[PDB]
């Protein structure tokens, strides 16, 4: 109904001044890359910025930056109007002011540091009246353009002169400092945030909506996960994008107080929130204030629970106050909180993941001048085991380290000192490893539930395995339709058996990859240390972790471990029945109707397996997993040698096929091996050099040798003489002993109807 | 969505239904953004909640009870479970007997046994 076509959305890359459409529509706005266009939002106010295109912008949204989105004061979600203007006038003078509070950061000259740098050849068009963000000197400072000799607007050009004022002028306080808190601020969560957004828009966004239609919205989230992980971030980035008044009840704040006036302090709180629509009441640190009942004595513990319960259920669906909370975990706080209506809803931040890491990374590092030696992703793979604030608390100790080396050596510090000075230091890659070495996790013992990055091709051949896990995995989701129109219920349970290291692991990792869903695995230690400290609740906790992640592919890689340790396979005097393993019968047996879980089960002896794992409902489908193939030799050989610079004249093809039975962990061994005796090499010939050279100052020419520059093929013979065939033939024969007792009998495969 | 929702509760259908129905408002509706104080009924009217809606909720549901042991009067009849008619006649026997006469067994003075065990291979149906 010749509707608006522009909608505010969140921004993916780094720029701006810059607005993203969609691929699939050129002609409706007319308008192809690299050119000036208007954007009329709201409070009569209009901007203007280049626009792009993007494939992965959804037709129905326009991604946006937050800068250009607080020039029109428009939000996310929002619905504003596009106009395409190829016309654009250039500037003379572009006049510019320090605005809002942000002052001390600059030091005798103060236009040379940060704008100079941006506005050259950026081709930026300014209009009055704006406030763009300047990144430098490990600060940010937002600049307003007051005057400017063209009107209303003009794109900027090297050709015209800079006015300069160096004199701070206090912003309107009803516009909003872009220092606070975003979406953009808060990543390495990613769908998490998402489903916080979707709960929230609704109650927030569209707040009339609900009175004029009766239904419930979401008024009660607990945000739980391990300390560091942005769950308070994550409320106040909801609160500012959404607009909603934004209460901070913390946990200690309110405790701290004289018992019988700190529930006044708590039920103050909750008038006020009630008071001004919509508004997010954060209680941060929750199980402090209503933590576990009867395990609480004190007296008046009891009394703020209540207290808490009573404002939780009395909130008389007035207004649009949603009741955030953050919690370690679940089952730290009173669990009559958690009741309907209360707190019905949580989401699990949990630790990042790599990318996650990567993210944080990046919000973390952006006005440091992060080295050209470093690029981010080598901190952020040996980074596991830290949570953004500890990412934050890295990045901050390369910066302090950085400015330790240099500047402070030189001992000429002011008040402020000047910026541009700090703008020449770039924190070296030297001081992000000597940070990742003052790490400490810090949360390295949580579990890890994470989309696996190994792919089919890291998993040479295993063309039939591999089209299986595809099916039982794969063909469920993407054709739930077809499943139900036939009848059938997909089942939820794999079991790979074969022998060690043939890459069992890697194909469970590589079919969670495929579907793109999170990958949990329990090893065999954690199972064992579930049977000896006979705790096998905690694996109720790992299903419940499976159905938070969901969907998921758990893994429970080497499940015979517990059945080992009975004995082997002659075992104890009792059967095949253990504790963790009824447990995960029992979690399997109710693990029905989530059907995003599904269970992976791997195991080297599968003649010691409990029975009961492969009854109906449970881990039917057996898998085989045998040796690599030579065609699957060759691959894994490619797979692990990619990194190691390896040189062209090595025949990999022929090492492949002479390893006749190798497993895939034998030919990981054989190359690390040989890229163990090429570093040796290097490393022997290198000193043994540079000991004779440093005899004479200057002796020998500057000539730059590298002695060992790849891996040799004397290298590969090197590693060959130690080749170790791990795989008897004998465990072999017990491999294809048990599939033959899995077989199908015989005599039905002439099977024929009558015709 | 009723077979589906097993372990679920009836607040907890109250939520999937509400959940639902915000999807579908979310998809349609909202979309187009025209909200005011009071939307006008008739084009709420227009948007019914899809299956689509309801498998989505279905998808974020999350029990809620699922733990709890369930007592439920099976739905499985006599056509479901194939032959065993002198197995089926006993079990009649029984069971049904002393419910539907109970006059008649105290009429011969003798005390219905309740408890009976199956026994056979692995997968006949017990
Ligand atoms: C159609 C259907 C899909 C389904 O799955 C949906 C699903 N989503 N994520 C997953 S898994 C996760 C995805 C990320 C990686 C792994 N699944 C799933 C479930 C089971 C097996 N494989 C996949 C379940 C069960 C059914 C149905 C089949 C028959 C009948 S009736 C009338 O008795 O005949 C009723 C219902
Ligand atoms: C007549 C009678 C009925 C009975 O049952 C009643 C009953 N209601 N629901 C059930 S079971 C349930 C129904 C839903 C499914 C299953 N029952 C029941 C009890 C025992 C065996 N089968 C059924 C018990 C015992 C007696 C009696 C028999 C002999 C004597 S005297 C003088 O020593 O001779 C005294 C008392
Ligand atoms: N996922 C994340 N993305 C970006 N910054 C993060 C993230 N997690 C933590 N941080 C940083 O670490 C700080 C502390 O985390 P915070 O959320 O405030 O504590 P809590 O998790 O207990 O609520 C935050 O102020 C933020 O700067």
């Amino acid at each position: 109904n010749r509707p608006n076509r522009l909608i505010v959305d969140e921004a993916i890359n780094e720029d701006n001044s810059v607005v993203s459409l969609s691929q699939p529509k050129m002609d409706e706005l007319q308008l192809f890359r690299g050119d000036t266009v208007l954007l009329k939002g709201k409070k009569r106010r209009e901007a203007v910025c280049i626009v792009l295109s993007d494939d992965t912008c959804s037709d129905e949204k326009i991604r946006m930056n937050r800068v250009v989105r607080n020039n029109l004061r428009v939000r996310l979600g929002d619905v504003i109007s596009i106009q395409p203007c190829p016309d654009v006038k250039y500037g003379k003078r572009i006049h510019v002011l320090p605005i809002d509070d942000t002052v001390e950061g600059i030091t005798g000259n103060l236009f040379e540091v940060y704008l100079k740098p941006y506005f050259l050849e950026a081709y930026r068009p300014i209009r009055k009246g704006d406030i763009f963000l300047v990144r430098g000197g490990m600060r940010a400072v937002e600049f307003k353009v007051v005057e400017t000799d063209p009107s209303p607007y003009c794109i900027v050009a090297p050709d015209t002169v800079i006015h300069c004022e160096g004199e701070p002028i206090k912003r309107e306080d009803e516009e909003e400092s872009l220092n606070e808190v975003g979406y953009d601020d808060i990543g390495g969560c990613r769908k998490q945030l998402a489903q916080i957004k979707e709960m929230v828009e609704l109650p927030l966004r569209h707040p009339a909506l609900f009175k004029a239609i009766g239904v419930k919205p979401p008024r009660g989230i607990l945000l739980y996960g391990p300390p560091g992980t942005g769950k308070t971030l994550i409320a106040r980035a909801v609160a500012n994008e959404t607009g909603a008044f934004f209460f901070l009840i913390n946990g200690p704040e309110i405790m701290s107080k004289l018992a019988g006036e700190s529930e006044s302090n708590l039920r103050k709180a909750f008038e006020e929130a009630e008071k001004n629509a919509p508004a997010i009441i954060f209680i941060d640190e929750l199980d402090a204030i209503a933590p576990k009942r009867e395990k609480t004595h004190g007296e008046v513990e009891r009394r703020i629970v209540s207290q808490l319960l009573t404002l939780m259920d009395g909130l008389k669906q007035r207004a649009h106050v949603i009741v955030m909370a953050a919690t370690n975990r679940p089952n730290s706080i009173d669990p009559a909180l958690r009741r309907f209506g209360r707190f019905d809803r949580e989401v699990d931040i949990g630790i990042p993941d790599a990318t996650g890491r990567l993210e944080i990374l990046q919000i973390h590092t952006k006005n440091m001048k992060l080295a050209d030696d470093v690029d981010l992703e080598q901190v952020a793979n040996e980074t596991h085991g830290h949570v953004g604030a500890d990412l934050a608390a890295l990045c901050s100790e390369a910066a302090l380290q950085a400015i330790r080396k240099k500047m402070d050596l030189i001992d000429l510090e002011d008040e402020t000192i000047d910026a541009e000075v700090m703008n020449s230091l770039a924190v070296t890659m030297d001081d992000f490893r000597w940070a990742l070495s003052q790490s400490n996790p810090s949360a390295l013992r949580e579990t890890v539930v994470e989309v696996p990055q190994v792919t089919w091709e890291d998993i040479g051949g295993l063309e039939d395995v591999k089209r299986e896990l595809q099916e039982l995995v794969q063909y469920p989701v993407e054709h739930p339709d077809k499943f139900l129109k036939f009848g059938m219920t997909p089942s939820k349970g794999v079991l790979f058996y074969g022998p060690p290291g043939c890459g069992k692991t890697l194909l469970a990792k590589a079919i969670a990859n495929e579907c793109q869903a999170n990958f949990i695995s329990i090893k065999g230690p954690e199972l064992l240390t579930m049977w000896f400290g006979e705790s096998e609740a905690n694996v109720r906790e790992i299903f419940d972790k499976a159905r938070q992640a969901a969907p998921c592919v758990l893994f429970f890689d080497e499940l015979d471990s517990i059945a080992k340790a009975r004995g082997g396979n002659i075992g104890d005097g009792g059967g095949a029945a253990d504790r963790v393993i009824n447990q995960i019968l029992t979690e399997m047996d109710g693990m029905s109707t989530k059907k995003n879980v599904f269970i992976i089960g791997a195991t080297n002896r599968p003649d010691i397996i409990d029975p009961a794992i492969l009854r109906p409902g449970r881990l039917d489908q057996l898998i085989y997993i045998p040796l690599p193939d030579e065609k699957s030799r060759v691959a894994i050989l490619k797979a692990n040698l990619r990194k190691s610079p390896v040189a062209k004249d090595v025949d990999l093809e022929f090492l492949a096929k002479m390893t006749n039975g190798f497993s895939g962990a034998d030919l990981t061994e054989i190359c690390q091996r040989a890229c163990k005796l090429a570093i040796r090499e290097s490393i022997e010939s290198e000193i043994r050099r540079e000991r004779e050279r440093q005899t004479n100052p200057s002796a020998m020419e500057v000539e730059e040798d590298d002695p060992v520059p790849e891996i040799r093929r004397d290298h590969f013979e090197e590693a060959m003489r130690f080749a170790r065939r791990s795989v008897s033939d004998n465990d072999i024969r017990k491999y294809e002993m048990f599939a033959q007792t899995l077989q199908q009998s015989r005599g039905f495969g002439s099977f024929r109807f009558p015709s």
